[PDB]
């Protein structure tokens, strides 16, 4: 019933919104700052949902969306700051799910991630 | 860019409303249930607004309410079942920026926080 989030995201202050609203809306919640450790929990959380930023310090998140995709189909929401229309294609051809680009509105990702976790 | 917002109340069920409100509309949020844990956190989380309730446990909000002032400016909304207007009246004076009754709109709270937060 409790659907799983993973949210892989480097900024501290997003981070902490992000976990916050998903707890309070009865979702369990596993961040990671890092892509390896966003792959790490991908296998051992086995989560429901991943919300991927695409700048990460580690690794290009198109490239972990590249990967992630070749070994697996779970539903992913890119949240970045990558505005550019090339970013967002790149993205969505990649496999990504969704694309919602940062600064947003807390209810629109609540709504993606609620058509993402109800197919 | 992220705004921060400590709530003051003893009510479980108006404490989870608040707390899911204002986290569905995109701020960060804390909550207490007691004035001295709202002083550590006015030190602590540093927020952006106080929304404070009145009939405290520990602490009558307005006292609270008085010493905060003395000690910062952050902006206080106050939102209480106090509905008569001495009390509206004492809290503003003592340093509140905005009184609410209970019950009230959450529409009403929300355009209030929008307010103070965004002063123009
Ligand atoms: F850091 Be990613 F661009 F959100
Ligand atoms: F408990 Be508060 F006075 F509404
Ligand atoms: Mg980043
Ligand atoms: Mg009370």
């Amino acid at each position: 019933m409790i659907r799983k989030i993973l949210i892989v995201e480097d900024e501290p202050q997003i981070k902490k919104l992000l976990e916050k609203t998903f707890l309070v809306l009865g979702y369990d919640v596993e961040i990671v700052a890092t892509a390896g450790n966003a792959t790490k929990l991908l296998g051992e959380y086995q989560p429901d949902v991943v919300i991927l930023d695409l700048g990460l310090p580690d690794q290009d998140g198109q490239e972990w969306l590249k990967s992630a995709r070749s070994h697996s189909e779970i539903p992913i929401i890119v949240v970045s700051a990558r505005n550019d229309t090339e970013e967002v294609v790149k993205a969505l051809d990649n496999g990504a799910n969704d694309y919602i680009k940062k600064p947003f509105d807390m209810p629109e990702l609540i709504a993606r991630v609620k058509r993402q976790l109800n197919p």
